[PDB]
């Protein structure tokens, strides 16, 4: 029942094709919410937890950070594309940016009440976000590799920061996510890290079978505790 | 509203002086939760928390674990009382299964669906008791020390576990939680480790007011984030 519709935003320079998802029965201004997608593009699962979030009463925008709404599906296309935007967090932040500002466009949005989830790049994208000042309530990442600390983003991070873990991820190792954990101390955010034992990367992701690499893999517990750890800090903040 | 009345129990070392609380509106067996409270002792903090567990629907036994319902004051007293227990965790492991066995003697309780929660001590407490080998379907601590595993508990603890931590903790150091969290992970129990930045020791206390030690201190944001978070687990382990 949730309104579903095409959005394309950005500036031109290949633009980037994202679905905006609402409750139409639902008026006035709402919070809204961005969902980052996984490395390989913006699939089916960035934007059926989109309509969740829309079931939830928020404004949700699965956002394209690839433009074109190109989804790759081997890591060897993959694989440039993706360390262009590790080695330019500059134009990953604009990326994002444009996102954050085509969902700020919508009628429906509460400017005041916006916050960003992500999956796997989609969470490490987040955390960019927020480094970059942009004015999010509340972050949550799922299974995400962060980016290290940089001086520059000093104290730019306004709003609180959920981190849902799994505790055998390759991609997130203890020492790099420390440094991570002691920039957000260093400036006093509200961050909470919700570590799941035995759980690795992908745990959103029912497509992680048994196939897949190790370290990769669904875990259907800590789907459902990092969504429900999500939903409460947005009941925080947007209350 | 909830139904509130002293039990005395033990089996013949000490006779201990707790609270069974309980929802006498519904019907049938419930499941049941043990609450074992702070270092100092059974105090209202932690009769408090049994009571909203009553309310949540749960048979609640809040626990004596010194004998006598005696309540510690002063540090130079109660240090070697903790200790004691500390180095002889056989002597502390009987007390808190004293409680349990308290606890499964209600006629309201189902034997099949008990937990336990602790704040402090009382949390170091539940994970003594889980790695006995009782059976609780689940545990949260709160803030707790936990003390070091010990081989001849290995695969002992049957149920989840959910340890919830404030970052800067005195009493719980990352080399020491670490320890136990291998032990969870080399024997697959499911756990959960939330951590929270920029809170410390006694975060569910507001007696942990301005007036205390560094390193004790009350969050308001850690003390409600952390009870959803064991409420969500109940929840899933009693369905």
């Amino acid at each position: 029942a949730m309104r579903k519709q095409k959005i394309e935003y950005g500036n031109g320079p290949t633009q980037f094709h994202g679905w905006l998802i609402r409750d139409d029965s639902l008026d006035g201004v709402r919070p809204g919410v961005l969902v980052f997608p996984e490395a390989y593009g913006l699939n089916e699962h960035a934007i059926e937890r989109a309509e969740r979030l829309a079931q939830l009463g928020y404004v949700a925008l699965a956002a394209d950070m690839h433009g074109g709404g190109v989804v790759y599906s081997d890591t060897a296309t993959l694989g440039p594309a993706i360390r262009s935007l590790f080695g330019d967090r500059a134009e990953w932040r604009a990326r994002a940016q444009a996102a954050l500002d085509a969902l700020l466009a919508q009628p429906q949005v509460d400017r005041d009440r916006v916050a960003a989830i992500g999956f796997c790049f989609g969470g490490a994208t987040c955390l960019e976000l927020a480094r970059s000042g942009a004015p999010l309530s509340a972050l949550v990442t799922f299974h995400a590799g962060l980016q290290p600390p940089l001086e520059a983003d000093a104290g730019r991070i306004t709003g609180k920061v959920l981190i849902c873990h799994g505790a055998e991820d390759p991609l997130m190792k203890p020492e790099a996510l420390n440094a991570v954990l002691a920039e957000l101390s260093r400036d006093r955010v509200d961050w909470q890290l919700l570590s799941f034992g035995g759980v690795a990367h992908s745990f959103t992701n029912p497509d992680a079978d048994a196939r897949g690499a190790p370290g990769f893999a669904y875990n259907a517990n800590a789907d459902r505790r990092s969504w429900a750890a999500m939903q409460g800090l947005f009941a925080e903040v947007f209350a």
